[PDB]
């Protein structure tokens, strides 16, 4: 037994973007043309060093890498690559962005360099802030590659919750200024401020839905609704996440697949009483449930027995009733009903 996973997808493809400023619009970006969204000069513009491009998802997706493709403007030096667990609150950031090392710790924190140790740790790195190429720029932020995690991902909860997302977010805080500007851009000269500015031409995000290593296909049931994915779930798993066992399939408890087992979820046994259960860890850890085969190696707990039946497998009548000795527990008459004086 092992895990199964979705092939990999361009999140970007259908969803919502976003720019708190934009004037070539927004859209320009996610589609594939050689077009551009493109931010406002910082000519008649202030604070437009700082803008914010956002992409929603349907779901919540695991996020493999955010590909960002610059046209006509370097990359940026100040922004912050973030992402969302809620639809739209809580962000985080998942990797920070500076062309000098003090600029890391003097905008974002001290701790903000330190190597990865952990696979959920943030980082400033630099590299990508390198006014340099000046045209059609490129960034890969990989949120796997590096990270302990990736080696054995299956056994890395930490990193699977740090690549999972909801929205995807690109915060920049201040342009490129590099050359010898500074002056005339600090005095705010519109002869260097009208050639500064934001230039994304495609945003490529490549992740996959998630399933809890149960699934390895998810498309759109629905094509009206052509966005919303949903695993073809295996290994007796349901909920189109795979995140539950399927009625009938509750003697163990659920997991998610390891590379080692499949972990598929197994069935409980209800001598034929009944059409759904429910997994007690108490009665698991009590050895009080029989499995298929008849032995007490489970947890399952029959919900309404039918038949005048009754016990964890629907094993004994109710009280009051009397089983049939010419008839097994699985007769829909194992249990007669009290017999007149
Ligand atoms: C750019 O995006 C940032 C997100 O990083 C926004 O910052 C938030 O601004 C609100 C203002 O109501 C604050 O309450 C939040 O605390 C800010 N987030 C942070 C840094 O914690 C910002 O509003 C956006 N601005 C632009 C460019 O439109
Ligand atoms: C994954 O983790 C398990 C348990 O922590 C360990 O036995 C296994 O060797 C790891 N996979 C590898 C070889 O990296």
């Amino acid at each position: 037994g092992f895990s199964l996973h979705p092939p990999y997808f361009n999140l970007a493809e259908g969803a919502r973007i976003t720019a708190s400023a934009t004037c070539h619009p927004v859209s320009n970006a996610i589609d594939g043309t050689e077009r551009w969204w493109q931010s406002p000069p910082l000519s008649r513009g202030l604070e437009y060093n700082e803008v914010n491009v956002t992409l929603d998802l349907g779901q919540v997706f695991h996020v493999a890498y955010v590909l960002i493709k610059f046209a006509n403007s370097p990359r940026p030096d100040l922004w912050v690559l973030e992402r969302s667990t809620d639809f739209g609150h809580t962000y985080q950031p998942w990797q920070f962005f500076a062309s000098s090392k003090r600029d890391c710790l003097e905008r974002f924190g001290p701790r903000t360099l330190e190597r990865i140790t952990q696979d959920d740790d943030v980082i400033c790195t630099t590299e990508y802030s390198r006014i340099v190429p000046l045209e059609n720029g490129e960034i890969v932020v990989s949120l796997v590659n590096g990270r302990p995690g990736a080696l054995n991902f299956s056994y890395s909860p930490l990193l699977r919750d740090f690549t999972k997302a909801t929205n995807i977010r690109l915060r920049f805080l201040r342009t490129n200024t590099l050359l010898g500007h500074l002056m005339g851009k600090a005095l705010r000269d519109p002869t260097v401020t009208r050639r500064y500015y934001y230039s994304i031409k495609d945003i490529s995000i490549g992740g996959r839905c998630v399933c809890h290593g149960h699934a390895d296909v998810c498309d759109a049931k629905d094509p009206l609704d052509p966005f919303r994915l949903q695993c073809a779930c295996q290994h007796n798993t349901c909920g189109g996440s795979c995140d539950r066992c399927c009625p009938g399939f509750n003697q163990q408890p659920w997991k998610p697949a390891t590379t080692d087992s499949a972990n598929e979820c197994q069935s409980c046994n209800c001598h034929g009483h009944a059409y759904d259960c429910y997994y007690d860890p108490e009665v698991d850890r009590r050895e009080a449930s029989q499995n298929q085969d008849n032995v007490y190696q489970g947890g399952g707990v029959c919900l309404d027995c039918q038949h005048h039946t009754t016990g964890i497998n629907c094993e004994r009548c109710l009280p009051g009733f009397f089983r049939a000795p010419d008839q097994p527990l699985d007769s829909p008459h194992v249990c007669r009903p009290a017999a007149a004086h």
